[PDB]
């Protein structure tokens, strides 16, 4: 399958070099596979989602997106126009308020929920986790995002955006989950992109264009959208039957552009998520 006038970020998935404009992928599309938005919420009105989002699990006095981050990254992942896996079961946990933040004893409680959840779920193709979120480092985090990964879901976190080693910030420093960077369109680092030894691999984070509360869209930048490249690249790959949740990232570091992206600091992988898809 082709889509023509891709957003950049999905032109860059499925093309070894920067600067092209269609997606290419296989029409399976993360059919079968369920990726869960641990983030703001997701607005399921959305047309773009096409009934395949739905909230399963608040911890504030509403399910609603009330900010926007959530339901851009559910886009990334898997809106019709917007996402990676046009065909996947999106879930949204609403960990963040609607300002963005989160309490780490409540981020902890929604990982371990989507450990058990998951297993309420029809996802015959297995199941992702995308985390477009992080402080400051926290043992306790690191370990709910490594419980997460080891009940068998393929766990992706944002590596943060402080232009610093990933080391120091949670959970992006859990050496078994996937800690995702985020490049520009002319494949450089992205200026704001954490880097360092426990980054797995890069995904586009600068001006990435999704859906928006309100019915809308817009462009923003983060590792928070690049880590949902990420994940719906993993339930893509999944639904193919190609990786399954444990060895998708070290499968997609297998498969990825190798040394195109610039500004890598020494002991940072210089890699990017690619699909291999051929016609």
């Amino acid at each position: 399958a082709a889509q023509t006038n891709a957003p950049w970020g999905l032109a860059r998935i499925s093309s070894t070099s920067p600067g092209t404009s269609t997606y290419y992928y296989d029409e399976s599309a993360g059919q079968g596979s369920c990726v869960y938005v641990i983030d703001t919420g997701i607005e399921a009105s959305h047309p773009e989602f096409e009934g395949r989002a739905q909230m399963v699990k608040t911890y504030y006095y509403s399910s609603r997106d009330g900010n926007g981050h959530g339901t851009h990254c559910a886009g990334t992942v898997g809106s019709r126009t917007y996402g990676v896996a046009k065909k996947t079961q999106l879930f949204g946990v609403k960990v963040l308020d609607d300002n963005g933040s989160g309490q780490y004893s409540t981020i902890i409680a929604g990982m371990d929920f989507v450990a058990s959840d998951k297993n309420n779920r029809n996802c015959p193709k297995g199941v992702v986790a995308s985390l477009s979120l992080g402080g400051g480092y926290s043992s306790s985090v690191n370990s709910a995002a490594a419980r997460l990964q080891s009940s068998g879901v393929m766990v992706a976190v944002a590596a943060g955006n402080n232009n610093a080693d990933a080391r120091n910030y949670s959970p992006a420093s859990e050496p078994s989950v996937c800690t995702v960077g985020a490049s520009d369109r002319y494949d450089r680092r992205s200026s704001f992109s954490n880097y360092g030894s426990v980054l797995d691999i890069f995904g586009p984070g600068t001006d990435i264009l999704s859906t928006w509360i309100g019915g809308s869209t817009r462009s923003i930048s983060g590792t928070s959208m690049a880590t949902p490249h990420v994940a719906g690249l993993a339930a893509y790959l999944m639904t193919l039957g190609k990786t399954t949740a444990a060895s998708a990232c070290r499968y997609i570091a297998d498969t990825a552009n190798k040394g195109d992206l610039s500004n890598i600091p020494f002991g940072t992988v210089n890699l990017l998520a690619y699909n291999n898809y051929q016609a």
